[PDB]
């Protein structure tokens, strides 16, 4: 159990069912004597654009511009713009992280998009050496909660709009786990324009009760990179002898990892495996 | 063959491969006789977010607020946000879509996911009637165009990234086919931070063959909203008669809907099935 937590709304109202989730978290994480910091985006009118103004200080080459090299240095000297500075702080705070937002053409919305990029630098957050669960927040956990447009049977393994642990895969693997996160299960409140007014509280409920006991959960299965060639020159394909285990074996290892075979379903939703 | 197009630069420099693969781009299409709209994001320090004031005239409800509801009124009156209302009329001039970009964080810049959620409103881009092959934009083709980080070897079917397949789908079949676009190919330009000189030549050259009878390419395959019960009762699934005829078969149909089965491999990449 750790004594530190981010939440992250995500949402312009605070009318909506994202704040009142968020609010849900607090309140939750507060009755349990965990510090909760908040970094409600839209309060903060954040900034989800990468110009060159990120880095304060002179530009080491100001012709031709790589946004990656030109960024991982302003973080080790210590003059990137402060407002991701002061963010930054909050993540090597946070034990937990919650992610609360709608999903808005099959991912995260933009002014999300742009607090990832910004923040997650090179060498703090990720490496090219330290990469997946050997990168920087390894000791930590990260969650996700959506709100949804569609129902739960649209996004079934048969619906029009898939699978939805495909959808997953390119945040929770791509994003948190390449940073380091253990992540948990995610929190799936579908289609909430329609759900009555009274379970529109047996969520709010159920999201609580789950925060209690959130840090001792199991989480999801990733192929670890102990797994895999960690040199760029075999090709970072994944290992020779583990190639041949999985051969005689039916399904694949994650989504990304289904190796033109079975995907484990809920691979990305729930946690035995 | 349509006689008009659109492309959309999302890297804030003019020194990028993005950008020299857009003016590629332009002078390719100017040479078979297509207008080239250019939306370059970047230079008309484009809005990614999403507040209230997309919408001009009063709001409906300013107690709470659904900016799914007061979007799709805004538009069909016509007091929308002009800087929106510029960037749609585009879209209903060009026949095919060409996004240019970085893939960072496995997925769109920011900027370019504000892009989507503003322009692409209900009624003008999506229905939840006119769905998918049915959608508005059926009448158009659209392109990828990615720049990335890692080599090819590391999006294979067994590297660490995992499938780049997997990475298309949220994006390919989740905002194009949804509107309607028949997808075709992307270009995969990988790790360019390390590419020779002259081999940033013969990529751009490449390019411009490939744009000349780019609209007499036959898209990707998705299953079509032909094959699904759209009506929300059932719960939108796939129609019953062809779950039966599926299951004597050994792939899926989409990554989607893999079924929990084999994924026809290179279905968001190339295009035979
Ligand atoms: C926060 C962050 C997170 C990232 N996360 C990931 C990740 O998870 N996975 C991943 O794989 N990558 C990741 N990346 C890397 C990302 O993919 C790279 O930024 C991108 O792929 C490299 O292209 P670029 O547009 O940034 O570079 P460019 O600026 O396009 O550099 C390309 C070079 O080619 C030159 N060039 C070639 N031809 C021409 C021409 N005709 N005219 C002019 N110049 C030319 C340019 O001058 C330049 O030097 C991340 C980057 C950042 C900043
Ligand atoms: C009741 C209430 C009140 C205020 C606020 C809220 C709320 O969070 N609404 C909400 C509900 C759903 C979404 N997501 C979508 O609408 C959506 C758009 C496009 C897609 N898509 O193509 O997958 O899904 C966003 C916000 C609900």
């Amino acid at each position: 159990v750790g004594r530190r937590a981010l939440i992250v709304l995500a949402h312009s109202e605070r009318t909506s069912f994202n704040y009142a989730m968020k609010e849900a978290a607090a309140a939750a994480l507060k009755k349990k004597g965990w510090e909760v910091v908040e970094s409600d985006l839209y309060a903060m009118n954040f900034n989800p654009i990468i110009s060159r103004k990120d880095i304060t200080g002179k530009l080491k080459d100001p012709a031709n511009f790589q946004y990656p090299a030109e960024s991982v240095l302003a973080y080790k000297e210590g003059h990137l713009s402060p407002d991701i500075v002061a963010e930054q702080k909050k993540l090597e705070a946070a034990d937990l992280v919650i992610f609360q937002f709608p999903l808005q053409w099959f991912g995260v919305p933009a002014i999300l998009k742009g607090w990832f990029e910004r923040v997650f630098i090179g060498e703090f957050a990720y490496t090219y050496a330290a990469m997946y669960d050997k990168g920087p927040f390894r000791s930590k956990k990260a969650v996700l909660s959506i709100t949804t447009g569609g129902s739960g049977s649209m996004y079934s393994l048969q619906g029009i709009h898939g699978d939805m642990n495909v959808i997953l895969w390119p945040i929770q693997s791509g994003i948190l786990h390449f940073c380091g996160f253990q992540v948990l299960e995610p929190q799936l409140t579908y289609s909430i324009g329609h759900t009555p007014a009274d379970a529109r509280i047996q969520i709010l409920e159920g999201w609580k009760k789950r925060l209690e006991n959130i840090w001792d959960e199991t989480p999801l299965y990733f192929a670890p990179s102990s797994l895999f060639d960690l040199n760029f020159q075999a090709g970072f394909l994944m290992k020779k002898e583990v190639q041949d285990e999985e051969k005689n074996k039916k399904f694949g290892l994650s989504v990304g990892h289904h190796l033109g075979k079975s995907i484990p379903t809920d691979n990305q939703i729930k946690a035995r495996k």
